[PDB]
Formats: C-alpha cells, structure tokens, sequence
C-alpha cells in the first residue's frame, strides 16, 4: 500500500480478568470516583484519553518501542472492572502511562510537558487516597 512506513496498532489492552474474584475497596473506589475523574478533566487529559493510533498519528514505530501500551481509558475501564487487587496496581498503569510518554517523545516536546504537568497532579491526587 504505502512507500513509507505507516505502522499498525496492537489490540487495546485487556480491561477485564474472567478469573478474578471480585474484591471492592475504599482506595480503588477513590481512584475511580475522584482521582482518575480529576485528572481526565484536566485541560490537558486528551491526548492521554485513548490508546495511541500509531497509523492516524503518524507516529509508525510506537508499537516496536513502547512494549506496554497504556491510556486512561483502559485505566478507567480496569477500574470499573474490578481488574485491580489495589491501589498500587492501578498507580503502576499510571506510571507507564506516564513514562511511555517519556520513553517514546524527546523531553522538549509539547505532550511530555502535558505528560509531566498531569503526572504532577495525578502525585498530588494520591497523596489523598483514604486509609
Ligand atoms: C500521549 C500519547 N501521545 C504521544 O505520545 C504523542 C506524540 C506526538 C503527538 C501525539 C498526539 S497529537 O494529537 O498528534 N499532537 C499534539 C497536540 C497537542 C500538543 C501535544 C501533541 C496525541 C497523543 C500522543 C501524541
């Protein structure tokens, strides 16, 4: 089809766990209701707000470098899935999240500054998580 390389996109990661027991908490509770609701607001949310379209963003070899795709949107819908055991593990989504950014995009560019700015807030939500 194409002469130069256009790349393609992986599967969206899984939301949900068939063999996990279902296991509701204070902490995964606040994370859904308050902190991810927050950051997904935040005047720079949407670039973060579904899994990166390699082929519609030109960017062809995301896929070959971040091996660990992450959005809010699949962080969202694990916590509505009850696919965390705990706070910890949704933090983790976040940080990869966070650090693919970094890994894929040069520390100047525009989406790493959006990246660090909702990171910093995201640091300060969890501060709040209830005991
Ligand atoms: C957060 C996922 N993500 C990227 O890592 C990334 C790199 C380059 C552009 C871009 C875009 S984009 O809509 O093509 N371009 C810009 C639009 C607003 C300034 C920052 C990036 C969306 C999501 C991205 C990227």
């Amino acid at each position: 089809h194409h002469l130069v390389p256009r790349g393609s996109n992986p599967p969206p990661p899984e939301t949900s766990n068939p063999n996990k027991p279902k296991r509701q908490t204070n902490q995964l509770q606040y994370l859904l209701r308050v902190v991810l609701k927050t950051l997904w607001k935040h005047q720079f949310a949407w670039p973060f707000q579904q899994p990166v379209d390699a082929v519609k963003l030109n960017l062809p070899d995301y896929y070959k470098i971040i091996k660990t795709p992450m959005d809010m949107g699949t962080i969202k819908k694990r916590l509505e899935n009850n696919y965390y055991w705990n706070a910890q593990e949704c933090i983790q989504d976040f940080n990869t999240m966070f650090t693919n950014c970094y890994i894929y995009n040069k520390p100047g560019d525009d989406i790493v500054l959006m990246a660090e700015a909702l990171e910093k807030l995201f640091l300060q939500k969890i501060n709040e998580l209830p005991t």
